[PDB]
């Protein structure tokens, strides 16, 4: 019955994915923005430019107030308003309607996105980071709490919109080719876990494996480019400079600000390097590892002039609060939350992106001493 679930993601690029849901009696649908870097369950329920549509509590029957003010701010963008309880259902999701805690945002600030089509947020990550705190249960603990659905779900974000599937409560298997590598969930708060070592066309970057998790690292498909450390990202873009020094592009590139094209056709992907990501395995002094493509941290972009040819973004951004796994990396991947057993599966999607002589991957076993003390304490 999972596939009933299987392309039920939508998405414009740079503006992540959304699933359909309905809220209230009788239903009300909205798009809702799947982000498993936080944990609360919010919509748009006020006018605002940029939304289409609203939750409006006055039409449900079924709605009830907590009397209880909210407010998130992310790492871009926030937003607040009032707390209450409705029903939520999943046409292309689960066969179950849940009772489940519902922020109505009534003022925001840089977080809705002009013409992206969602109009909420569904957090899926743990209690521990919901706003204001830990006892708003999250929509995910709502559902298995209240239903037969297993606790995990698998997310298989395909890349240039965009679409992708959201599978809850299983895994799909015609969803990924190979193994599925598993690496343990560090802390049941973000999706966290631990990078042990990283790989820049097959050089190690050599450092302390701590400033890869410094302070954390997480999986978080809300963010749309990997994030990285200060110290991390300025030895990962001198690698992806020195590689390319073929070409050359505006400093602005390499902060995100400015775009760079090329001649329809002619990108020339060879001068840039693979990424790889080693994450700690399931078992002593092992890890795998997942390696990244350019065509995931360059992410293409429209072309605002007369011309019709390739743009893209430079999509790694410098980080102060630790390492994003974001939707370019797991892009092209099959990536399995699996909260039952604490951990987080990875494979080669069957929508991977294509490369003519490189391919990304998902590979293991690998030995790793230490793995320990690559977590930041
Ligand atoms: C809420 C608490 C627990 C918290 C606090 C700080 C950091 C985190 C880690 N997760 C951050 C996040 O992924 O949830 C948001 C989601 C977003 C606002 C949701 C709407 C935007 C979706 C499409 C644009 C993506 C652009 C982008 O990449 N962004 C806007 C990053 C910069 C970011 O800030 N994304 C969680």
């Amino acid at each position: 019955s999972f596939v009933e679930m299987v392309d039920n993601l939508r998405g414009k690029s740079g503006q992540g994915y959304y699933v359909e849901m309905t809220v209230g009696s009788p239903p009300q649908t909205l798009n809702i923005l799947v982000d498993t870097g936080s944990s609360n369950f919010a919509v748009g329920a006020a006018p605002h430019p940029f939304l289409h549509r609203y939750y409006q509590r006055q039409l449900s029957s079924t709605y009830r107030d907590l009397r209880k003010g909210v407010y998130v701010p992310y790492t871009q963008g926030k937003w607040e308003g009032e707390l209450g309880t409705d029903l939520v259902s999943i046409p292309h999701g689960p066969n179950v309607t849940v009772r489940a805690n519902i922020a109505a945002i009534t003022e925001s600030d840089k977080f809705f996105i002009n013409g992206s089509n969602w109009e909420g947020i569904l957090g899926l990550a743990y209690a521990e980071i919901a706003r204001p705190d830990d006892s708003l249960e999250p929509f995910f603990d709502s559902l298995v709490k209240q239903t037969h659905v297993p606790n995990l779900f698998s997310l298989q974000l395909c890349g240039a919109s965009v679409g992708g599937s959201m599978i809850i409560g299983g895994i799909d298997h015609s969803l990924y080719t190979g193994s599925l590598w598993y690496t343990p969930i560090r802390r049941e708060w973000y999706y966290e876990v631990i990078i042990v070592r990283v790989e820049i066309n097959g050089q190690d970057l050599k450092m302390d494996c701590k400033e890869y998790n410094y302070d954390k690292s997480i999986v978080d498909s809300g963010t749309t480019n990997l994030r990285l450390p200060k110290k991390v990202f300025e030895a990962a873009v001198k690698s992806i400079k020195a590689a390319s020094s073929t070409e050359k592009f505006p400093d602005g590139f390499w902060l995100g600000e400015q775009l760079v094209c090329w001649q329809a056709g002619t990108t020339p992907w060879n001068i840039f390097p693979v990424i790889s990501l080693y994450l700690m395995g399931e078992v002593t002094n092992q890890s795998f590892r997942i390696t990244i493509l350019p065509q995931q941290y360059l992410r293409p972009v429209e072309d605002v002039a007369t011309s019709q040819d390739d743009c893209y973004k430079f999509a790694i951004s410098q980080s102060s609060t630790g390492t994003v796994m974001g939707a370019v990396i797991m892009e092209g991947f099959y990536v399995v939350f699996d909260r039952a057993r604490k951990r987080i599966g990875f494979a080669v999607s069957a929508c991977h992106v294509h490369d003519e002589f490189r391919t990304a991957a998902v590979e293991g076993p690998f030995v790793t001493l230490d793995m320990e003390d690559c977590g930041y304490n």
